RNA sequence: UUAGCUAGUUGGUGAGGUAACGGCUCACCAAGGCGACGAUGCGUAGCCGACCUGAGAGGGUGAUCGGCCACACUGGGACUGA
RNA sequence: GCGUAAAGGGCUCGCAGGCGGUUUCUUAAGUCUGAUGUGAAAGCCCCCGGCUCAACCGGGGAGGGUCAUUGGAAACUGGGGAACUUGAGUGCAGAAGAGGAGAGUGGAAUUCCACGUGUAGCGGUGAAAUGCGUAGAGAUGUGGAGGAACACCAGUGGCGAAGGCGACUCUCUGGUCUGUAACUGACGCUGAGGAGCGAAAGCGUGGGGAGCGAACAGGAUUAGAUACCCUGGUAGUCCACGCCGUAAACGAUGAGUGCUAAGUGUUAGGGGGUUUCCGCCCCUUAGUGCUGCAGCUAACGCAUUAAGCACUCCGCCUGGGGAGU
RNA sequence: GCCGCCGAAGGUGGGACAGAUGAUUGGGGUGAAGUCGUAACAAGGUAGCCGUAUCGGAAGGUGCGGCUGGAUCACCUCCUU
RNA sequence: CUACCCAUGUCCAGGGUGAAGUUCAGGUAACACUGAAUGGAGGCCCGAACCCACGCACGUUGAAAAGUGCGGGGAUGAGGU
RNA sequence: CGGGACCUAAGCCGAGGCCGAAAGGCGUAGGCGAUGGACAACAGGUUGAUAUUCCUGUACCACCUCCUCACCAUUUGAGCA
RNA sequence: AAGGAACUCGGCAAAAUGACCCCGUAACUUCGGGAGAAGGGGUGCUCUGUUAGGGUGCAAGCCCGAGAGAGCCGCAGUGAAUAGGCCCAGGCGACUGUUUAGCAAAAACACAGGUCUCUGCGAAGCCGUAAGGCGAAGUAUAGGGGCUGACGCCUGCCCGGU
RNA sequence: UCCUAAGGUAGCGAAAUUCCUUGUCGGGUAAGUUCCGACCCGCACGAAAGGCGCAACGAUCUGGGCACUGUCUCAACGAGA
């Protein structure tokens, strides 16, 4: 992926500022959903090591941004984590 | 080419004990605690002021004098007494 | 210190750890400084005196601490709060590729088979022989089966972390660079362990076996031929599922960042000068090749893709054999 | 005086670790003078080397992939003129 | 009778060992993975009824033309009946 | 109550049928054949001898109507089915 | 008694060990074991004490009871009967099983696994003189035949003979 | 060097394979014609008439120890048939 309905749809459903395309909660949202769909799409044919290395790098980047948002705002980071679902 | 260790062990309460806190020792309760910042285990060794050497940083020894610890044929024990 | 002498981990992802853009208020945790305590004596050093001097003795000093207690400075590292944007990330629009995984399809060529046509050789070599051929071979014509690899484009081209990746089409997917520049506001760099991938040979099972082909068979060359050569030929190569985790895994150069003469190629882009075109030329990135200044060096050589110049971090090196035993 | 608690030495047991010594045997070192080859350094007589697999009295051979640390053409990039 | 088959019934006292599988807690990005509890499969283990027939002794014109007494193996299966 | 006036398993017999000197071998439709499936009764007494049988109280099973009632319908049909 | 395998081809045979609870348990491995490994300690009774705590019950009441402290007595505390003796090191065979009823249970045979081979189904082999039927209401991942016997490492050379 | 088609490779080896033989050496013993370990002279091992190792199991087979005993040194009482 991600589909445009989830790129603009997910950024529209999780926009932190009114015109903020970034806002690292938004980067954790788009990178998180794209990492999930890349997780099933990697699991569909479990031999492709190239796409797997992409899944490891992407999931690691989403983890580093998750720790960054956790260090940037405590309660908002807990609300973004418990709202998103992952990190548990 | 030692990653396990620990069960009075980790901690509580209670009692006893000694000059004195303390699992110091026991009863009862809990399941703790230490570890890559090296636990435990093997090895070696009294440590220090200092001495010798080096331009200095460092490297080596703990003789003789002194300060503390230990031991008194080997291994326990308690009495007298401050 | 590590391109060639010993020394870059095969390569990546990441936790702990180590290090970190600019402005501003506080702090003293480090950093630094003043006061007290204490660092016993003897000893080392400085300054005197006494044994005829000296060794020595004695007196007078000094110095020795991530040391405590305590007072200041806030420049720098850090703690905390506020900030900002090039770093890094998201967005928007472009570009590109043999990056990967799965399915399907297509030819050229070799083998084999069936039948026609035809005869006496085919084959191989340095020269021959083994082998095949009158059971009709080679060649040639037609058709069928099956496997493996895709010629031309194709190139010190492209992509990928590396090993590596090539016929064509589709699904699913990662990544790179360019361009303004909407947002975020340091969210980064490395990273021992740990995790993961890693040619070819192998290893287990089950498939597949057209070519190639260790071991093996025969003939040749030689004094000898357990080799070179030729004729054959098993495993393997192929596939799927698992283990193997080594290579001259090479650029014998770890990653990241900043700077420092130039020229000439070459893809992937962008801005532009006029240009409807086209095309030339400049500026610009990114990637990659050659030629070379400074600088490095033992010499070869490297040289904006450094082995230059500095910073962060990891790994490796301490004569050879013994012995990677 | 008797009895209870713990208590050293000792005994019993199964372990662990370390050192001596052991018929033989494996690799290595050094050396008498030795017997077999000529593998490697020239294109070293088949270019080596690296990893792996098998075979060989042995240096080694051969297969697979990789590298030039490859003598050298001859394509060839694209080098100074 | 016995060897085998086929059809249909029946028997196997009690207690242990603990897997696969699950659930929970931890764990990764999901897996993996790890531990607790749950779990009862198995020609598993012990051992009686039962079946067998390895020891020994006896008996040997025997209680008996194959047994008896002490012991013994199997004892949810390839089982006995 | 066990068994037959119920059914069937391996098997057996088997009209017709098929093969084969003969005798017979096999086998269809059929039928037999429990160790199976279906299935209504029980608690006491009792003798020198029989019992979920005799007997004393309850029951149960199927069939049929000299009888009694209840309810339908008269083939535009109760019911057997 | 005392000595203990000197008897004997041979510890044949007897003697011995044994029940629970607890501690503790090696080499080796296929990671499950081995292993009831080995080697040890406790148990009888009285009281505290209708113990602690459970099952059951409304209470009453029974049952089921660890754990301990005091104390008793004996040579002896699962006092009796029935309940494993172990531990090294070898050869063979993976194993549990099966066989010579009535001498030989074993190192024999079986066995999963491994292979070589045949067979396309009115079948290969079967029993039949044939009919019929097994194989089978099976279909080359299935049947029949042979060889060898888990597992691990392998399975070297000769097609002259037959 | 002669012959065959080829001359047995690995791994084992005085084994259930070995006659000379009790092959030689070492361990175990006081003394070990069996046993364990290796040397290889394999009379007459050897790779699916499998070779070689192999935890678990044997009513197998064979050495060696602990405990324990009438197995005996050497028997002697006592109870039943």
């Amino acid at each position: 992926a991600i589909t445009q309905e989830r790129k603009n749809q997910l950024i529209n459903e999780f926009k932190t500022h009114e015109s903020d395309t970034g806002s690292p909660e938004v980067q954790i949202a788009i990178l998180t959903d794209s990492i999930n769909n890349l997780n099933e799409h990697l699991r569909t044919h479990k031999k492709d090591h190239h796409s797997r290395r992409g899944l490891l790098k992407m999931v690691g980047k989403r983890r580093n941004l998750l720790t960054y948002l956790r260090n940037k705002d405590v309660t908002r980071y807990r609300e973004l984590i418990n709202k998103l679902g992952l990190r548990r």
